[PDB]
């Protein structure tokens, strides 16, 4: 692998599906979801990056799917082994029960999505779609009651929840490898 | 505060569930009450007394209950509010994750403990009393063993501990407000 076309990017990612948005589960995956794919200091930063496996991670739940989805992924420089950057990025994901949450972890994630709500709550455009998004969902009440539910949502329900979605059971994996004279 | 008949004025508080007494958590939870609960030098009142937020502060942990609660409160000045005081008095509580405790502050802590216990000990009314309800508790060890956990807490343990009890998940909250008697003429 001396020479090399100037190309693509491989990506590697895995997808869990998520309960419904409305059920007591859901806010646990979010927020840990939020501890998961932080960058710099993140646990899936930590397993890839520096130890070269992959440029950069990436993670978030998408709720307006139906049904929802949550997806963390990497992507990665040309010839690095995309096989293990993804079995380490599973690995991270599904290993929680021997690595829990910290209450440090669940804090920080936990001001970072009231940080986000606040944001939207105080912004016109914004509420007003997400009001609409909660209405065409059948329930008004959702943006708020995920608020109410995010600043009550104790360690060991987000560990619990984890951990009972992010399963290889409940595991979609994702790949691309990109394809390829005088030289 | 313009007029107001003479009377009590209004106390706040927080209460936390405690973890069992036999369990290792507890002491450290006991020990950052004492931090906590410090005054003036506490930082409960350094949030509420000088903000004039408060006029007093207290804490403290009550083991005889079943279950066990920490209790945090603060004796309000007329016409300061209630909720603004209860609400820096539970964040003040809740925020120890960003700010954590310091060796001064536990060794401070640990001597106080330290020297009720001895108190306690070295008094044989008292210590046939703390006695006995270690034997109701069922464990006849827990005065002696309590005092040890003391002596051997380490600042993480008592700052996680601190962390994972002085939660919104696990507040409630008091008010004691006085009735109001009621207003006469001319004023």
């Amino acid at each position: 692998v001396t020479l090399r076309r100037a190309g693509g990017t491989p990506l590697v990612a895995a997808m869990y599906h998520l309960p419904a948005a409305g059920s007591p589960d859901f806010v646990g995956l979010d927020l840990a979801a939020t501890i998961l794919a932080d960058t710099p200091s993140g646990r899936l930063y930590h397993a890839l990056v520096p130890t070269k496996l992959a440029s950069g991670v990436f993670g978030f739940t998408m709720d307006q799917l139906d049904p929802g989805l949550a997806m963390f992924g990497a992507q990665l420089q040309p010839g690095m082994d995309q096989d293990k950057a993804l079995q380490t990025l599973t690995a991270t994901l599904e290993s929680l029960s021997s690595k829990p949450f910290s209450q440090e972890e669940l804090e920080r994630a936990r001001s970072k999505w009231l940080t986000a709500w606040q944001q939207t709550y105080a912004d016109p455009e914004k509420v007003g779609v997400a009001l609409s998004e909660a209405i065409a969902s059948g329930d008004w009440r959702l943006f708020f009651l995920q608020r109410d539910r995010v600043r009550d949502a104790k360690l060991d329900d987000v560990q619990r929840a984890a951990v009972a979605y992010l399963v290889r059971s409940n595991r979609t994996e994702g790949r691309y490898i990109p394809t390829e004279a005088p030289l």
